[PDB]
C-alpha cells in the first residue's frame, strides 16, 4: 500500500468536501497548503513536524494544491506554503509564505483569544 505517506501527526486532505468538514469540527485546525514544485514548502517541513509536536492539541491537514485546485481557488489561495487556521467552521487567521514562527505566535494569539 506505502502508508502513513506523510507523518503520522499530519491528516491528508483529498477534497474540498473534507476540507470543508474537518475545519467544521470544534477543534483548531491548521491545513498546510503544499506542492512539489515548491521550495519554500521543502524548507518548511521538518520546523513543521516540530509545531505539530509543540501543539498536540491542533490538528494540522495538509492539502497538495497540485490534486486540490478548486479547494486552492476556494480559499483564494495564491502563495505556498499557506497556512489557514479555523475552528468550529470560523476562520480565525492565515500565514503565507515559509514563516514557522509567526504561525506559532498566530497559534498562541488564537488559542489566546479562545480562553478568552
Amino acid at each position: 500500500v506505502l502508508e502513513e505517506d506523510r507523518e503520522p501527526d499530519f491528516i491528508e486532505v483529498t477534497s474540498l468536501q473534507e476540507f470543508k468538514d474537518i475545519m467544521s469540527m470544534d477543534i483548531l485546525t491548521v491545513a498546510c497548503f503544499w506542492a512539489d514544485d515548491c521550495g519554500p514548502c521543502k524548507l518548511i517541513e521538518e520546523p513543521l513536524k516540530k509545531i505539530a509536536e509543540d501543539f498536540p492539541d491542533v490538528v494540522f491537514a495538509l492539502v497538495d494544491a497540485d490534486k486540490n485546485p478548486e479547494i486552492i481557488k476556494e480559499l483564494n489561495v495564491k502563495s505556498l506554503p499557506t497556512w489557514i487556521i479555523a475552528r468550529s467552521g470560523e476562520y480565525l487567521g492565515d500565514v503565507v509564505g515559509a514563516k514557522p514562527d509567526l504561525l506559532i505566535e498566530k497559534i498562541k494569539n488564537i488559542k489566546k483569544n479562545l480562553e478568552h
